[PDB]
């Protein structure tokens, strides 16, 4: 007999908090687009186009640190999107800035007590938006399994 385990997945909603003893994830936004924008655009500022047949899947979220010591921009939620029962595309972490609009997430980390803005952007084919196909959402953090119905 094959090694069982058992599991409960958590839903995940919009402008919840998701708490560990490190963080607190607040997911304010889960959109299709094909230009992901930062949320603030001064002067110059970095963005990310879609490429041509190309989507984003564009999961907006603030995190606060709630540790003594810093933490980087890197050790945040992997997303994936499963497409239609098994096609799978995976996330990458952009992170909020007020001077350049974005920064990658290697170079970046929230102070205690400090909260950050952050994208977790996944690049799709074009029908992953268009079809009536569905797309589940999930990540695990701190040890529990996080799911969204996208569509």
């Amino acid at each position: 007999e094959p090694k069982k385990e058992e599991k409960k997945d958590k839903e995940v909603v919009i402008g919840e908090k998701i708490i560990s003893d490190k963080m607190e994830i607040t997911i304010n936004n889960i959109e299709f687009s094909y230009d992901v924008l930062p949320k603030v655009k001064e002067s110059l500022y970095t963005h990310y186009p879609a490429e041509s047949g190309k989507v984003y899947i564009d999961i907006a979220a603030d995190i606060k640190n709630t540790q003594k010591q810093e933490l980087n921009c890197s050790d945040l939620l992997t997303i994936e999107a499963n497409y239609n029962d098994g096609y799978k595309y995976s996330s990458q972490t952009i992170v909020e800035d007020e001077t350049t609009g974005f920064t990658y997430d290697n170079i970046s980390s929230i102070d205690p007590l400090e909260t950050k803005g952050v994208r977790f952007i996944i690049d799709c084919p074009d029908e992953v938006k268009t079809s009536d196909k569905p797309v589940i959402l999930s990540f695990t953090f701190d040890g529990n399994k996080y799911v969204y119905k996208m569509k």
